[PDB]
């Protein structure tokens, strides 16, 4: 329930996401930045029996019928409840790249979600 | 195809995936090391539509029907096909904490995947 | 000129630094958080003739006369200049640790830092 | 006079260090990769009365006489002594970059350093 709802990040991004009772996170991810456009198919897995913050995660592949950024962005964060809804993250985003280039594969970077 | 299979990383750490042609990255994650026993579902996505690597994702939280380490952990990497068929990842494994430990949620580490 | 100074990060540490002209950075930090206390010696380099924001790092390790916590934190960012002078950076905690433990060795987190 | 020597990365690149008595490590850094040409000056710190690896981390701006790639590397890890002694990094490379670009500044990897 907490966890289940729209929200959006620091970037203007969008998150849809449905919590399973099986700890399953599905849902769909709109981009404002990147090499993206429309949503693409968001995965994850959550504690579905919490204790401190619930820990989550989710990856989305920046591959949909209209584009294909050969990339591919994990979040790994906590939900945290109360008045104001937060989903606190750290995010990879690797790039398919050749040997050569590997080393410059992934960003890292953070994400702070607010529920509407 | 290629993706699908059995993995094991430098750890002993077993992953057993199935690639869905769509992009789906669905399996079991069975762990060597922590507040761990048993295997865990794992869900990601993956670029069904690569170019030179191909990038991929997925989350395991660390809970099952035998304990709850009340965390996830998220890999982001590529996959290499070859005749020594690897995945190179970089992780994140955020904890479920208290606002005051918030800081120190989060483990980040490599892992390399092969058959072997 | 622009980064030397007295900072504060979000968690109410205190980092001391000038920048020399050679790209050196040199001066204290005060940690608000682990097991800490007193200050302890900082160690950086940055662009001297940057473009955008300025390209910084700095290391800390948590040893001083009266305390050791047998670990490194390293501060990767960029300044950024105005009205509001902001330091926004990503870190790397590594414990020393066995070999077995080297695994969950390092702790990944953001400060933002605020010139007084 | 253990982690004080030459030591190589995965990639061909040399780190020459100095560790000082007191906790201090100086030294120059030749890269393999990247806008880069030359060697560079580093500077980091080290727990010089460590427990079992040895904290350690070190800052690389990647500016010289020749060249300014706007960014600069922390490498955060542990020595580990022995017969076959190594330095295991984690690092974080980041680009000035302007506001916009600022989410994507950030890239992070892990490099081994043997004494070969
Ligand atoms: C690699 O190239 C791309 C990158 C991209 N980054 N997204 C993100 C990545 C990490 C964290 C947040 C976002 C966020 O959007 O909130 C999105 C793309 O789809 C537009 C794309 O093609
Ligand atoms: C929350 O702290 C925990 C950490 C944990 N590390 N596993 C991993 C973490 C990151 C990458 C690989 C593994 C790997 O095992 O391959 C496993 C746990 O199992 C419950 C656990 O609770
Ligand atoms: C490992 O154990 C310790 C951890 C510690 N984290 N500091 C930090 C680490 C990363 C980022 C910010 C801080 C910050 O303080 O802003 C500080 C210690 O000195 C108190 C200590 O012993
Ligand atoms: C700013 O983008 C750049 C990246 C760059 N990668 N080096 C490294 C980065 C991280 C870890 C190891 C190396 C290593 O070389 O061992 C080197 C550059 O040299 C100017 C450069 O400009």
């Amino acid at each position: 329930a907490g966890i289940t709802g729209t929200w959006y990040n620091q970037l203007g991004s969008t998150f849809i996401v449905t919590a399973g009772a099986d700890g399953a996170l599905t849902g769909t991810y709109e981009s404002a930045v990147g090499n993206a456009e429309s949503r693409y198919v968001l995965t994850g897995r959550y504690d579905s029996a919490p204790a401190s913050g619930t820990a989550l995660g989710w990856t989305v592949a920046w591959k949909n019928n209209y584009r294909n950024a050969h990339s591919a962005t994990t979040w790994s964060g906590q939900y945290v409840g109360g008045a104001e809804a937060r989903i606190n993250t750290q995010w990879l985003l690797t790039s398919g790249t050749t040997e050569a280039n590997a080393w410059k594969s992934t960003l890292v970077g953070h994400d702070t979600f607010t529920k509407v």
